[PDB]
């Protein structure tokens, strides 16, 4: 396999389906990436992640650079070996969580200093030490809402940081030859800033383009409005990655607007909290109505959990605080997300994605 | 298969190896039973429990009679169906944990009343509703130390309760025809009381005989001293079950004294707390010395954890509080216990158990 090759096999409107080929494996798109915080997809062995259909996982950098440390992971053979996942890993830059999770942060043009310095150069180096396959440029995730002036200042700094990220990645031969680098479009909800950001990123040149700054509480209508004008600004022939999204209906609508890749903690985190996704909408398995329900979490789901255990049993486990409850809910939810992506890919390939989206919504929101 | 058949295939001194055949499966003896609290072996799917080599698990009754409730489990199809374990389950009577975990307990000849009535009859009924394969008679676990008078009074009540348990079990045709009933020897550390208890139990007649009251903080020397005279008092041709034991060296010495069955929470509970069993003794994986150790938990262990992950990774997971850490430590520890039992069975079958016990101790305590 090549370092990186994205091929589009079929299209319907703005939606696309295809593959990314990388040295460590093929990624089917549109793709959902389960999130690995701290070198684990919470409550799942990697073989179980793979059994759900995942082709790639996201590794959070912020936690790993603190514990166990990036240099330590490199000394131990890299993240893939360490956690036992041998397929592609996309790593975030660490910049978003440094702001969310640190104390006493101090921002400058050089980077961010924080207490538990992270610059573009150090972020790219950390991602190299982890052995990331898809490296994210280091940027500033603009708060929402943002004034036009502040959104512009933040986007402009992020574009300067994108060039620094590109140059740091290219100056490390092993990384440049074996990994890919994605740039991140910013600009808040403002069309002119989104266009300037797209133009700057395309001039630098990246292997893929993320739409940043949209998992920030703005609501689906506004997110879709921004995607409507933002995704067409990005190069058509490269993957489009919507960071931090999202709920099933967010994914469907984002694919309808040209997005190829997704990640979010919802299936894992909300699974451990008792929320199970089904084709008829989410359910909270802790509800007393499930205490004697012998049906599986979802009546059509093909996952191992739905083949073997009832709602009543999982209700009991989650109410009791049992680890197996978290394991089963997470496996089912990640499997549900992968089945959603498979239905999306198949429907685009067959020219019936518009109908699929309509049928999906009618049933999910009934 | 029959309802119950215990066959001894080989013997060395007081040690025995053989099989218990029951409707739901064969149990190889000496046997270690992983403990299922609240209808789950904590942090493991049943298929993983089986992959470690377990033939039978122990279900705690006290928790289940409270949550989800025995009648509810019966309505849902029984414990086996509920949790997805189709092999034999031994259930405790609930009497020990009612004393440990309840408030405002009130004891009488009829049974025990408590706040979150449990009589011999109700205990046997609960175990029936769960669908237990091996039912334990309801008894009083005598505190340690106990005066001779108090040990005698408690043992005498337990023998009256053993007869009530026998009669309740026999009066339920489906239970009598499909399950087995074990009686529990009491008498604290006193040889004369242990003999009276053995005689009373043998007169009633049971499918197997437990040695009760020895997982109570008395120390290994005293436990072994009591086993030395207590196990020969029980019928030779029936299984001997040492309840609540124990550490690996406790198991080896108890087998040398004629015990066939064991259960304890040590491998599961202490696994979640960071203690891993190895042929060279236990280690605490949280210790900083393991942070860069690429070896598996144990250098000879055949378990899936030791084939795939390093000490350094599991150290990281346990320090981070990650669910996968609990999963991996528990799988390894239960696998270690099953490998110990396999080595015990093979060495007795080959007439070299005395040498095995000596070699085991020399290395485990080096
Ligand atoms: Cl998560
Ligand atoms: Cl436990
Ligand atoms: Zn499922
Ligand atoms: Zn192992």
């Amino acid at each position: 396999r090549p370092r990186f090759s994205f091929s589009i096999a079929a299209r319907e409107g703005k939606a696309r389906t295809g593959t990314i080929e990388m040295k460590r494996g093929v990624i089917r798109t549109p793709a959902f990436m389960p999130v690995g915080t701290a070198a684990t997809v919470k409550a799942l062995k990697p073989e179980t992640v793979r059994a759900t259909g995942a082709d790639i996982i996201l590794g959070n950098t912020y936690h790993l650079m603190l514990r166990p440390g990036a240099e330590r992971i490199a000394k131990l053979g890299g993240l893939h070996s360490f956690m036992g996942w041998d397929r592609p890993i996309l790593t975030d830059s660490g910049g978003y969580q440094v702001m969310s999770l640190s104390s006493l942060t101090k921002q400058s043009e050089e980077g961010v200093t924080f207490k538990s310095m992270l610059s573009p150069e150090r972020s790219i180096e950390i991602q190299h030490l982890l052995g990331s396959d898809i490296v994210m440029a280091f940027d500033e995730c603009t708060p929402y809402p943002a004034t036009p002036s502040r959104a512009a200042s933040s986007m402009e700094r992020s574009m300067r940081w994108a060039k620094r990220s590109r140059d740091a990645f290219d100056s490390r031969k092993e990384q440049a030859e074996n990994a890919a680098l994605f740039g991140i479009q910013q600009g808040s909800v403002f069309e002119n800033l989104r266009q300037q950001s797209a133009d700057a990123l395309a001039e630098i040149g990246f292997d893929g383009y993320a739409v940043g700054g949209l998992a920030v509480g703005e609501g689906q209508d506004e997110m879709f409005r921004v995607l409507d004008f933002s995704v067409p600004m990005l190069p058509d022939d490269k993957p489009h990655y919507l960071m931090g999204v999202g709920k099933p209906d967010d994914i469907v609508g984002a694919v309808e607007r040209g997005i190829d890749m997704f990640d979010c903690v919802l299936p894992t985190r909300s699974g451990r909290n008792g929320q199970a996704f089904t084709w008829d909408g989410p359910i909270n398995i802790r509800n007393a109505r499930f205490s004697e329900d012998l049906k599986p979490l979802d009546s059509e789901c093909h996952c191992a959990v739905c083949q073997k255990w009832s709602r009543a049993y999982i209700h009991h486990l989650i109410r009791a605080g049992e680890i197996l409850g978290a394991m089963l809910m997470t496996e089912h939810n990640i499997a549900f997300y992968q089945q959603l992506m498979q239905k999306i890919r198949d429907s685009i390939s067959e020219g019936r994605f518009s109908q699929f989206a309509q049928d999906f919504r009618a049933r999910y929101f009934a």
